[PDB]
């Protein structure tokens, strides 16, 4: 199945957000990122995707279809607005083995707070 995600300048959680910011998917699903506001992209974060997965980076303002195969958790960002907290978490399959590692990893304090809300007030 397909899961559609919007990239927005402003949303429920504030400025520069992905909606939804928590995405549950199964191997073989697709995640479609739609730039409803311009100035955004999607890129996988170094060491914050499962082992075996390839990294990716889309073009600014492009509609991007991501096919997820390897199970685990994926933290993705908007390259442009990562420092302002623009991130989304994709969880592929149940009990993603690297999720605690991702939560502990080093990242901007604004992104850390949003990530904690996605796993709490999101799952
Ligand atoms: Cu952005």
């Amino acid at each position: 199945e397909n899961i559609e995600v919007h990239m927005l300048n402003k949303g429920a959680e504030g400025a520069m957000v992905f909606e939804p910011a928590y995405i549950k998917a199964n191997p073989g699903d697709t995640v479609t990122f739609i730039p409803v506001d311009k100035g955004h992209n999607v890129e996988s974060i170094k060491d914050m995707i499962p082992e075996g997965a390839e990294k990716f980076k889309s073009k600014i303002n492009e509609n991007y279809v991501l096919t997820v195969t390897q199970p685990g958790a994926y933290l993705v960002k908007c390259t442009i607005h990562y420092a302002m907290g623009m991130i989304a978490l994709i969880a592929v399959g149940d009990s993603p083995a690297n999720l605690d590692q991702i939560v502990s990893a080093k990242k901007p304090k604004i992104v850390q707070e949003r990530l904690e809300k996605v796993i709490a007030s999101a799952k």
